[PDB]
């Protein structure tokens, strides 16, 4: 199990533009295209991202290419962030993947906002961090995914993804 397999499980794979959990236009493996409600705006962003006229459909190879770029961008996003880098550096390899998962899902700005949880993660207060991470719109909007991520932060193992 690794970060690509983990996010692949949480994001799924769609070879056509689709609305994500929160209405935004997305495609492939959780690749956010636009918050805009325009199907034309989303299509335009997809063509731009892929470099060709997709007409809203992409191949598996293209979904994966976008996926590699997005994971890479999530990591570098974490490493350039003053609030996130310290937390990331203090974590073991499995928990680092959990932090990357969150950033991939809600952006470094959103995650950097989980101030108290980050502090708790830094101090390695796993169970307190888990409780605090659950008191969020994030958890309430996407409970099944949030608990797999929270469980990963709490235990330091891949158990929450093992049964999947």
């Amino acid at each position: 199990m690794n970060i690509f397999e983990m996010l692949r499980i949480d994001e799924g794979l769609r070879l056509k533009i689709y609305k994500d959990t929160e209405g935004a236009a997305a495609a492939g493996i959780g690749h956010l295209l636009t918050k805009s409600p325009s199907l034309n705006a989303a299509k335009s962003e997809l063509d731009k991202a892929i470099g060709r006229n997709t007409n809203g459909v992409i191949t598996k190879d293209e979904a994966e290419k976008l996926f590699n770029q997005d994971v890479d961008a999530a990591v570098r996003g974490i490493l350039r962030n003053a609030k996130l880098k310290p937390v990331y550096d203090s974590l073991d390899a499995v928990r680092r993947a959990a932090l990357i998962n969150m950033v991939f899902q809600m952006g470094e700005t959103g995650v950097a906002g989980f101030t108290n949880s980050l502090r708790m993660l830094q101090q390695k207060r796993w169970d307190e961090a888990a409780v605090n991470l659950a008191k969020s719109r994030w958890y309430n909007q996407t409970p099944n995914r949030a608990k797999r991520v929270i469980t990963t932060f709490r235990t330091g193992t891949w158990d929450a993804y093992k049964n999947l």
